[PDB]
């Protein structure tokens, strides 16, 4: 759709350089086990990151682009109910969902 290529666009911008250095923490799943999160699959049930959207929407599994928000918000709401407030990774989540939700915002 042409909503749909307006998210594609967003997701580039996500991936790219221009906000590694806060948006890295989402590229790809998190590992429980090698991050040694003993309690990370009982409190997160539906798990998200950014690869995972790149394969929905590469594989053309949105219906439109609220279904591509709701996994993007997903993602971020798992990161902030595991962390406590006071966590680096949620300053930087919150950036990167700024990005988000500037760019989505502003969707023609
Ligand atoms: C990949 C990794 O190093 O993980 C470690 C860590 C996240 C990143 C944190 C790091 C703590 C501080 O060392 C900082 C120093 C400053 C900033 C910083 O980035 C890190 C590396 C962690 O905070 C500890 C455990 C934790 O895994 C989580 C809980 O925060 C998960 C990790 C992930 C990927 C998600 C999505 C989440 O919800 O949160
Ligand atoms: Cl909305």
């Amino acid at each position: 759709s042409e909503h749909l290529r307006y998210c594609d666009s967003i997701l580039r911008e996500m991936l790219s350089k221009k906000h590694a250095a806060y948006a890295w923490p989402f590229y790809k799943p998190v590992d429980a086990e090698a991050l040694e999160l003993h309690d990370y699959h009982d409190i997160i049930k539906h798990p998200m990151d950014l690869s995972t959207v790149k394969r929905k929407m590469d594989g053309r599994e949105y219906p439109d682009a609220q279904g591509f928000a709701a996994d993007v918000r997903l993602m971020f709401s798992n990161c902030y109910k595991y962390n406590p407030p006071d966590h680096e990774v949620v300053a930087m989540a919150r950036k990167l969902q700024d990005v988000f939700e500037m760019r989505f915002a502003k969707m023609p």
